[PDB]
């Protein structure tokens, strides 16, 4: 069941979280946080900047010192702590989901069922890895005993976006902590509030001070202080390709910190004429429209084989007209607002470009309401590869439908992008399913489905969609630093 | 046995290698290659620059296309080809070792036994991995069949230094090819010649054209074209920390290419009073003086416990006086020249700083001879942490000896550097061996030995000594890109 | 803190557990269960035999059918269930520990702290593996896509002993269930009661009917019905070497079921003259005397280097005189009874053989009290290799101390047994620690400690001490059956 | 190209091979070895029995001692030796293929291309694993450093059949030697000769004496001495299910040696109405008729969906009539003899049972020729589940074709056997491919192909088709024994 959301939320956690204590910003500045459905201020939060980040990094470094409680505790106890944290998220699920919906413009039933469910599941999966991260014993040449230690990397700076604020917060801290790292988290300026609530739960669960620090504030201030910091070992970032470039450059200029990036996409969804059409229409539809289009994996180039194209367009348009826009806390609302004015204007501008460049506007194409950042769900057909709406990540409720005839051509077109996050293929042909998935330059390839993301699966981009993977076995190994130890012995035996 | 070296070598491979053919530079320019022991010109080599790199990257890209011979080939056949390459190195061992000694200022016996032995071993280890790089099947939530592919990354730019030219060439191409990548290699301008001879063996072994391309030339021209190229998927670099910063920055500013770096060090070697002194003196001595000090892992901060410090200094000084400097092809010579004038002047300047800053000059401390870049083997004692010779990588035959009293202090001092490549510990105490090795922020930690490097071990730096690991199981996972494929099914079963 | 135990326990779960329901035996027979400290009857339990086992195996088979709730549920949900079961064990910890102490003759504080703690920890570790058991994707020759599935093996018969009844019950069901198997458990006739209580918790936690079935009763009846059953896929057994032989033969004669055995030992503990003696005395002492000697790993051959032998004997004898025998529920009692009359007589007979064969009786050597199976802690010195007490597993509070002079000789003597479960080495010498541990033919080798067993470590025997490993990563892989699936495709790419 | 076979082979290796020397049998007895196509004696070979096995096991044990050349050798050197062995097989390919064809009744082109090709590939794959078999470092609870060693198991007895004599020899020794074991091999009495030639190549390649020992002779004499030996650590066996039962029983009764078995099959091949029929007919046909039906994986229950059954039968019968029987060295012959009289009579008897039990004889059904054990290729249709030819492994050129209507029923029928080695599915449906392959209780499941076996894949049976897997990563883990070493330390850090 989905309970009724709370209303009249009273805010409590508005400060910078360092060493399990709440701090005012060093400057004393605060910044306002808004509800994108109503444009009203929810509260004000302490504005972290470089001086706040430096305090947080000193805390994280101290907590990582050899002999500290976090370095010496059993790996199994790191697991127990993560599970305790998941129990507290379950206890606080209704508050968190309400908060996430209010601050994120996110449909409440989705926040409650999907986001919060994924948050719990992600932590449970992470908890289970803690005492199963292992090194090796290695049959090296000569009279030596050699082993490796899978150590934590150290102090990990973690910068996250506004589209799945709580889920992304846990995607970052879960694996990092499971592996024994300490962290400095920088939530999006738009969406700090669930992250700050999580500070109280981290303390309550019993994590040692300085293992998680949380610095709300802006990007080129707090975020950039993290990327350039000379005592941050690793930075992990989810957001725009443009900012990912700045982060990698900053890492280079400063201390060569390790870098992982998940960056967004222009993911192709390929529907062959032999596909189950009912299934493909719905998955491709949800695949681009989910959370008002504000998903890195959005199926924002829908390639449909010529013989089924007109029918696929007709059904896709029909499907896009079935939404009720409004406050995402209101029962019956099936589409909320975009996050803020910047994203709103970016989308409208891209919609305008589609009209100007000759795409066929099938429905929507304009704003809705007299408050909040609402945009009518929009479908364009007869989209061609050179159009802005075919090239640029829109991050709004805007679907592009394109035709193809040749298998070789559609693979080429699908791969002809600097992005590489995900892709979908719809076919009943075994050979196409395997060979087309092998040929697509995308990190995750769905076959006869879309948007299926689990904690057990590694997730991340090819090309400019990202560096590294998150979650799964592979993700974890990347919050470790490998040390080889080679001991001379009188005589080795096999 | 070590055969007599060749003399009066006739050079043959002096051109840019692309698509298994030999090309003049686009500009027509050539650059001279010298013998550092004699200062005489060995030959001229085509000067590759940006336009040559662009041809090479186009060739590597074409060779990496889906359906190409290199992509479709059995993994086991990639392994066979690598072993065939090692057989050809075996056949050409005397030529390659002679050429390496002449061009690199490297003691011929060492080039023949160690460098070329390591080249062969590295390739044999790589060849064995080719058909053992596997993905996973994953028991993800819901009715899906999910698996991963460990795909090659793609086109890999590989930039290498002058100290172990051939060995570094094969450390790069071996793992990359084992995993199915295609490569563009940029040898150091000082030492292109053994790499160019390898082009002929790569063609002879039967690698498809475009799988290995080799562009000799300079750093800020050919190297920088690779690091900034918009169609190179990954850059791997071994060299100076200064250039590694440029490489990472260039990767960020361009196409977000994956980056691995191995960058040199200021490696501490810690000798406790309970150590076997005979063993420790020799390992520490070789650990800093090997190849005229031109090793990334040089034991360039030797920390010796107070009660044994004077005796260790005395023994280390005695040991450093047993060298015959000269041409490294000449029987009886046990120390060759530094690679070139830049390095020579850098070393002399650091020696001068030691004298100025109050270190105790125990022996050497000046140049030798009237041709070639020779420096007397030099030992400083009473070295303190703030001295230039205690902080900066010297890369010359210059040993620093420092005293300590406290275990906690020597760990702190050992770790108090931006570097983290390697370290050594000498002790008879089991507890110190394990706990001190855990506490040291170094990628490889040797216990009662030093300089022990084998293809089976991962190798690389903590902190600003590097990103990523090379060789071993962990290294090979670095030349792959993980794809997750998730297929909808009617019902899953365990 | 250790709470006071319960007294006046009222028994509830006395029946055969099949399909989450409680059954009377098919014959109607019951068997008595006793307290070994008092010889009083605790209760009667339904006596399972072949006809009961057949019902249980049919239940387990049905629960394992393709499409069943247990085969289709998410692997992550198997994990959640195991953790829920651990939560219930925590809730019921005082009852279970009291029961275990009363039925097992086991010191209550140990039952509460060690056994029950290990039970919880084992389940938490198992839970975390459930959705991390993965297969492979394999770069096979030719145009094929090949993967493997790590399936459960199926119906697993699990026969367990009386010395750690609850812990062994969870060692068996934890990994089996984590991997997706169904099970038929046969607790020791001496000690069914905690296992039956666990049936109620299994039901309460929500495991589907037939996933765990529990058949109390005797060995050659219920146990042998399991080992010979034509529809049991795998049998796992912990107990005597003699019975392990019967189980493996039965598996051969019947349906070739998979077999794993942990079988007991005659584990050597080697103390070199360079060891920390205080540490070695206590670990070797606890290593043989723990739980009245009733541990598979008992350090029942203590080899002490000649120069420290007399002192080690003196201190070991002194240590063995510090026990208070009695009811293991009574505060202050530090040694409980042996499990039953058979074991009691076996021990006394072996003690008698040590006296007859010329070992030096240092202390104990006889029974104590006028009810319950109590034996004075006994130390023999001047033990030689041919003596019964040096060869045969005693499984009582009887320590054998033996001298050695030569390193080569002591390794030979240590290895000169058909057993191979565990061993200990006490030394301050790094080289001995590594090389002696490599040379000993034992499954687990402790260095400067003994009896250290964790869920993260694989555990089992060399030679006649066992087949396979339990727990750790390696243990789990053995509750799986590997299926290779190879699909023809038009063209493979790397 | 296939060269002409040799004729008039002169035999040289006819003795028992122990410690790299050739021994007469202890008894002095010899046994004759025949050509099954001509019934003529090729040569006589020393008849090994229990006393010969005992000499061989003593040699293998000595070679496995700590400090021996085989135990102390670098793992990478074991790999080099294996590759050298494969080089010698390459050199001796024509001799070995000719000898295999003559002794084994095997088509010469197949022996030269397939058997010998597979022999070489297997060894090359094995050689690559040698220095990549690794243990773990484990983050166990408490202040300990814990690691594991993946040790060899020890002395491995290896008993092999007559159908793929050389290939099975190398399937056994390759993985065992790669992992560092020593072996005692017992070739089938029908086919010792290629194995004895391998002894000469093992010595030539440079394997230390006692690492491979080879004892020709009979089963209940030499084989049973191995299975019951008190100093063989592991037995690996390929052959009849009946003998595998004896082997497992003997292991239980003696020393609890580890056991792996591959035992033959009654493998179902399921053709759905939506399959590519041309493809399915040929794969199913080869899948049962290959090597005169003498393959463990024979597709000996062909289930064809009702609507296509008559056409499939017609096409299968047409296909079975295209053979020329005769001497397998003769160009143009496409079917050779069965191995010996026992097999010949067993096949004829099963053919007779098919006729008696009402199966429809479509073609063949009787003997051919006046010398050698030839049977006409035989096809039965309208075969039902209860018939002897539907249940028992025939191991002759006899194809059974059965109809089905329901998916659920054909899975149930396919699984309704004690066997479980392999299966095939032919369909164009993605869902059926994945779900039906998940549901089939078979070790290898082929989709749209059959008989595809590669060194990179694990291979073995479910149920009474086997215990354990051979080859692939999983197989190699089967020739190791895991040791856990746990060292006390002052304080652990992550
Ligand atoms: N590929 C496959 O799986 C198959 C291959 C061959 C037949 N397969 C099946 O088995 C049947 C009989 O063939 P046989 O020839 O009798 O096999 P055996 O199993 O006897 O012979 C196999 C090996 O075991 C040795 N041996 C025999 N008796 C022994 C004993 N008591 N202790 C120890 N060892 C004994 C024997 O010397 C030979 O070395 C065939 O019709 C096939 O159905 C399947
Ligand atoms: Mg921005
Ligand atoms: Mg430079
Ligand atoms: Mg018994
Ligand atoms: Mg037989």
């Amino acid at each position: 069941d989905v309970p009724a959301p709370l209303t009249n939320l009273q805010f409590k956690y508005t400060k910078i979280f360092i060493n399990n204590e709440w701090h005012s910003s060093v400057s004393g500045k605060k910044f306002p946080v808004f509800n994108p459905a109503t444009e009203e201020k929810l509260c004000e939060v302490e504005e972290g900047d470089k001086e706040d980040v430096d305090k947080a990094v000193k805390a994280a470094r101290q907590a990582f010192q050899i002999g500290s409680p976090w370095r010496t505790m059993d790996a199994s106890e790191r697991g127990r702590l993560l599970n305790k944290l998941a129990d507290l998220i379950e206890r606080d699920r209704l508050l968190l989901a309400t908060m996430e919906a209010m601050n994120g413009g996110k449909l409440f039933s989705n926040a409650y069922l999907m986001d919060l469910g994924g948050c719990i599941k992600t932590l449970r999966y992470c908890a289970g890895w803690a005492d199963k991260i292992q090194g090796r014993t290695i049959p090296m040449d000569g009279n030596f005993f050699t082993y490796t230690r899978s150590e934590p990397v150290g102090v990990c700076g973690q910068i996250i976006p506004w589209n799945f604020p709580l889920l992304m917060f846990l995607w970052k801290i879960g694996p990092a902590l499971s592996c024994g790292n300490t962290v400095v988290v920088k939530p999006a300026e738009q969406t700090p509030l669930t992250a700050l609530h999580m500070g109280s739960l981290i303390k309550e669960a019993g994590f040692p001070p300085g293992v998680v620090n949380i610095v709300p504030g802006y990007g080129p201030t707090a975020g950039a202080a993290i990327s350039s910091h000379m005592d941050v070992d690793k930075v992990a970032f989810t957001g725009s390709t443009e900012v990912g470039k700045l982060i990698k450059e900053a890492a280079g200029k400063s201390n060569l910190k390790r870098v992982s990036l998940e960056l967004g996409g222009k993911s192709p969804c390929i529907v062959f004429a032999d596909a189950d059409l009912d299934n493909a229409v719905e998955f491709a539809h949800q695949g681009v429209f989910y959370h008002q289009g504000q998903c890195c994996i959005a199926a924002s180039r829908l390639f449909v084989e010529e013989s089924i194209y007109d029918e696929f367009v007709r059904r896709s348009v029909e499907r896009a007209k079935k939404y009720v826009l409004g406050n995402p806390l209101t029962p019956g609302v099936s589409q909320g607002p975009q996050i803020d004015k910047e994203q709103y204007e970016k989308i409208l501008d891209l919609i305008e470009s589609g009209k100007k460049e000759g795409a066929k506007l099938e429905c929507g194409g304009g704003p809705w309401g007299n408050k909040g950042y609402f945009i009518q769900p929009t479908v364009f057909s007869d989209v061609t590869d050179d159009m802005r709406i075919a090239k640029e990540e829109i991050f709004g409720p805007v679907q592009q439908i394109m035709k193809f005839k040749s298998l070789d051509d559609v693979i080429k077109r699908a791969n002809n992008t600097f992005y590489g996050l995900s892709a979908g293929i719809f076919t009943n042909d075994i050979d196409k399913a395997i060979t087309v998935s092998s040929a697509l330059q995308s990190g995750t390839v769905w076959v006869n489905c879309y948007s299926v993301v689990s904690a057990q699966c590694p997730f991340g981009g090819f090309k400019m969609s990202g560096n590294g993977r998150e979650l799964g076995e592979y993700g974890f190994h990347e919050y470790t630093e490998v040390k080889t130890v080679t001991i001379k012995i009188s005589q080795k035996n096999s």
